[PDB]
């Protein structure tokens, strides 16, 4: 099976994310569990947890279908001790909120080095940030998202994800999410099926499909290898529809949240339906 949705708004409460995913007929969704531009939030109440779990059950969303995203403030590779520890505290908190809400995955961008430490030292700080969070929680997998590679952000090479995974000690609770816009911006071509196979053969050899826990399905307003992170609606950008035809037919993308982060949410329902229809058996 494939699970297909979008990063929907949590405005008004977390249960509203499940309701909004249902309104666009998604079979997966993403959300922020708290304000993505703040370091902390009110503790979850038993009421808020209960309302959120009841909505997930009502609308047929198990934890295997939900891919929360961490905040924009967290840098798990930060070169300054105080800021690294602030980020590790907030990331632990994000993982704890996920456990309390019945979730099992947490998608995050890995970190950035600010040109103050080497890439390899930054990657090792990120791995150890994951190790700390995993030692303090249960049941939640740290899902590293690849990036476009703006500024001093890492995660734009598959080798970055693999170097982090190598430093994580409990490999049963680490994985990756491939964002197609980020990969294209970073120079992994996706414009034909043959280029998709090339790119994911590189992914297989460096990271491994063993670790694939989600996808973000985004076309790209930016150009090939621009290293600029700007999404587009599926098939309106520089990737085109073919990569998403190919993903929907390939079984290496089964069983995981496939999450739209496309720029026009008024056509999310259309995009979800288009993705689902690709799975219908077509005559010769
Ligand atoms: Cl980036
Ligand atoms: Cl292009
Ligand atoms: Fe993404
Ligand atoms: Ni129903
Ligand atoms: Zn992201
Ligand atoms: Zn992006």
């Amino acid at each position: 099976m494939k699970y297909i949705g979008a990063h929907v708004s949590a405005a008004g409460g977390l249960a509203n994310a499940a309701i909004r995913a249902a309104e666009i007929d998604a079979t997966a969704f993403a959300l922020f569990t708290k304000n993505q531009r703040q370091w902390r939030a009110a503790p979850l109440t038993t009421q808020t947890i209960d309302e959120f779990k009841a909505a997930c059950e009502k609308y047929h969303y198990t934890s295997a279908q939900i891919l929360p995203h961490d905040s924009y403030l967290i840098n798990l590779g930060h070169p300054v001790t105080e800021a690294l520890e602030k980020s590790r505290d907030a990331f632990i908190d994000e993982m704890q909120r996920c456990e309390q809400l019945g979730l099992s995955l947490l998608n995050f961008h890995p970190g950035s080095h600010l040109m103050q430490i080497s890439e390899e030292d930054c990657l090792a700080r990120i791995a150890e940030s994951i190790n700390i969070a995993l030692d303090k929680t249960q049941g939640v997998t740290a899902v590293i998202e690849n990036t476009a590679g703006q500024g001093s952000n890492l995660g734009f090479k598959f080798e970055h994800l693999a170097a982090i995974i190598d430093g994580v000690e409990d490999k049963s609770r680490v994985g990756v999410c491939i964002d197609t816009c980020h990969a294209f911006a970073a120079g992994y071509d996706l414009r034909t099926p043959a280029e998709c196979e090339k790119t994911f053969a590189d992914f297989a050899r460096t990271v491994g499909f063993k670790y694939l826990r989600g996808m973000h399905l985004n076309d790209a307003k930016s150009t090939f290898g621009s290293r600029v992170d700007r999404h587009h609606s599926l098939g309106e950008g520089n990737i085109g529809h073919d990569a998403f035809r190919w993903i929907m037919q390939d079984d290496r993308f089964d069983g995981i949240p496939l999450i739209l982060e496309t720029i026009n949410p008024d056509i999310w329902a259309e995009e979800i339906a288009w993705l689902k229809a690709q799975q219908t058996e077509k005559a010769v």
